[PDB]
């Protein structure tokens, strides 16, 4: 299992193409992938969770893995997060 801390600096935040971007760059993975914010764990595949979980430009959530795939999995995200979503 991989978690990681992180802040999604993108303006709409986890909302719009980049709540697309992001659901179906998890979806790439075997693993299952979750989102937290606060104290609500959301599955990172599931558009429904990632709109519920409420994420804005600024927030920190905390991504987490577990699979085959965990790691690269966790990577994937966090590159995609740090360049804003292209």
């Amino acid at each position: 299992m991989k978690e990681v801390t992180i802040e999604i600096k993108n303006k709409t935040g986890l909302h719009a193409r980049p709540a697309a971007l992001f659901v179906q760059t998890a979806s790439k993975f075997s693993s299952q992938i979750w989102v937290e914010k606060d104290n609500k764990k959301v599955n990172a595949k599931s558009i429904m969770g990632i709109m519920s979980l409420g994420v804005s430009q600024g927030n920190v959530v905390k991504l987490s893995a577990e699979g085959d795939d965990e790691e690269e999995a966790i990577k994937a995200l966090v590159d995609l997060i740090e360049s804003k979503f292209g």
